[PDB]
């Protein structure tokens, strides 16, 4: 399925995920795309911080749901 | 009635409403179409933060009106 991650700057960015793939792997997904290294990224679903040992399906996140990202 | 909704990577959604509608509806209406859990949203309108048990009508909210999401 495809999601969406936005960006600080306004950026949006699309990528193609399954239920069972894990937060680690979608950072992995972005530092390819973007070069952000993942322990310098932070995930937002619904206003909650997304853990990196959790999978997508646990989050209840549904097709062209709509992440964001946060940058320490 | 239609309304606006901005997210932070700069994407706004559109969603029919009715003046009687509950800000708690509006959260649901919002995580069918983009999977964000209501816990995890927050609504701004005109500077203010809208209560999940308040309407839309309570904050004067009319046709065309842009709500911000904002995520925690």
């Amino acid at each position: 399925m495809q999601i969406f991650v936005k960006t600080l700057t306004g950026k949006t960015i699309t990528l193609e995920v399954e239920p069972s793939d894990t937060i680690e792997n979608v950072k992995a997904k972005i530092q390819d795309k973007e070069g952000i290294p993942p322990d310098q990224q932070r995930l937002i679903f619904a206003g909650k911080q997304l853990e990196d040992g959790r999978t997508l399906s646990d989050y209840n996140i549904q097709k062209e749901s709509t992440l964001h990202l946060v940058l320490r």
